[PDB]
């Protein structure tokens, strides 16, 4: 019926399991076509394996060094580890490739790509939130964790590929920001104003209709670099 | 009249908002001499902001970073960090340049080089002081805290570089110390063992006698390689 | 008389000044080795010294680190700093180099190597055991804290040797783990099982069974390559 109210129910899907396996299976993906991926997960699974846990985890282990908290904190939430864990081994291990070749059709992977912006934007809204609660008028703190809780690996990927035997320091992606780095500091913007209150919206309706955007944006942009 | 008593009345100046204003000026101007960081400013705005920032806030960062606090606490002070980009946003884009010009005046420069060693000195002692809370005995970590406290940025200088796009590995600040990282180093053995009751002076007398003399010293290396 | 009493002795040896003292021989003569080392020493011997630390307090400050403590917390342990610090000193300054020749001397090399492996395997159960503290089911922080505390340097060596102006970043010791570092691996896998309660064996057995492993293998090792 009423909309806020629809957007009460979006704003609250479980993400565990199912959105976050998508969330995942992007991420790992992703990690899959960087250059000399599939040969390090031969000679080198257990960085490999370091490196999916990245991918997967940036957003948290980034924005608990920021906040000062345990930067490997979420590596307590077993399940979810466990679950990462699989979709690294499926997508560099699978016999004949199969989960790869699955995941990777194109009306798969296009859903999968809408699910893992729904969990993008929850992230940012939970790091201004969080920071929040720590600084109550701390806005350049809300700011900063939406951002990193939103990019995610990318703010770190000078690190990451360090971790691969990797090393270009003539580029970084504050430096030269891509879509999604951009995209999530305008989103740590908005949520900031939101939990400000000077930006007149319910929090429910923000994730709905900022999400909606990435969905929009992130689903044109794998569809046409296809 | 007394001594220790104007030296009172000189360790509690409130350093905000005019001593930081001129800490502020003399780091962001250090930075716009940087190789590429004017065009940085102009195609990437927000890292060089961001480049900005630490040279403000390097010192907080950094002991923060060392006793296991968040690293951006300090951003908590939205005043500050507003007034920092003031600074930042008037030396790289002030039309006609006209900021920039006035504040590189010789004889203002000088000023506010002296005024930034006045907050710098008190940045050391307050990060012995803040060690020495946390850990009574804790010598070691008192320096440590100390001499991030005064060397601020230039400790991480191979990191801001980085940010900038430039890797230089070859040297570093610890391997080549320049004079502010030396004499921060020899100031925070000052303010702990100060602290320790070793060294019998006043902690304000010790913050009006060091501060003169990195006034004197800052003031003459400025005014000669001008 | 009985063997897990007898291992209950043994798993409680005081390391403190002792065999602390023969890691930090271990250590230090390893950092004398590496490429530019003693011209380090004599151009600059703080950060040498800051080095020899790294060496010496890697595992502490890597562990802290991961579960967002102080990453110098250990260096409020003044006794063992300065014990540390005299090891520096007299492997790279004694007069006629007689300390490091005496430290050299093979059967005295072996017993230093022996002792230091008593200790990292203490660390490896010390990091498990106070991960656990902290997350009573946190499996893989337990992991990752054992691990830190059994490599110790090793898994910083790329910015260590970025202190030393070095910068190799073709290799890292998790793309390619020295054999140390992946007994360190292995030592924490079984430390978290014990943990568990999966691995049905006293902590103080699995001590001694552990320890006398790591010994063979790098008395074995030294010997052979020396
Ligand atoms: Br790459
Ligand atoms: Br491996
Ligand atoms: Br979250
Ligand atoms: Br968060
Ligand atoms: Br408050
Ligand atoms: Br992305
Ligand atoms: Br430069
Ligand atoms: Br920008
Ligand atoms: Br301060
Ligand atoms: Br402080
Ligand atoms: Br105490
Ligand atoms: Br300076
Ligand atoms: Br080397
Ligand atoms: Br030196
Ligand atoms: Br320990
Ligand atoms: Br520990
Ligand atoms: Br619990
Ligand atoms: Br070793
Ligand atoms: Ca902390």
């Amino acid at each position: 019926l009423q909309l806020g109210e629809l957007a009460a129910a979006f704003a609250s899907v479980p993400v565990f399991p199912l959105f976050d396996a998508a969330y995942f299976i992007v991420s790992v993906l992703y990690l899959k076509y960087e250059p000399g991926a599939v040969e390090m997960s031969r000679k080198s699974p257990f960085a490999s394996w370091l490196c999916a846990m990245l991918h997967c985890f940036g957003s948290y282990i980034l924005a608990d060094l920021l906040l000062g908290e345990s930067p490997i904190h979420y590596f307590s939430n077993n399940s979810s580890v466990i679950l990462a864990t699989a979709v690294w081994y499926l997508i560099f291990f699978c016999p004949m490739n199969l989960f790869y070749k699955c995941v990777s059709f194109l009306p798969v992977k296009l859903i999968f790509v809408a699910m893992k912006e729904v969990v993008r934007v929850r992230k940012i809204a939970a790091g201004v939130h969080h920071a929040h609660h720590q600084y109550h008028h701390g806005w350049f703190i809300m700011m900063a964790t939406g951002w990193v809780k939103g990019s995610g690996v990318a703010l770190m990927s000078n690190f990451e590929q360090l971790l691969r035997g990797v090393w270009r320091p003539e580029t970084n992606e504050i430096l030269h920001m891509s879509f999604p780095t951009k995209a999530s500091l305008y989103g740590t913007v908005l949520f900031t104003l939101q939990q400000t209150h000077w930006l007149p919206v319910s929090e429910a309706n923000l994730v709905f209709f900022f999400t909606m955007f990435m969905i929009v944006c992130k689903v044109f942009m794998t569809a046409t670099h296809s």
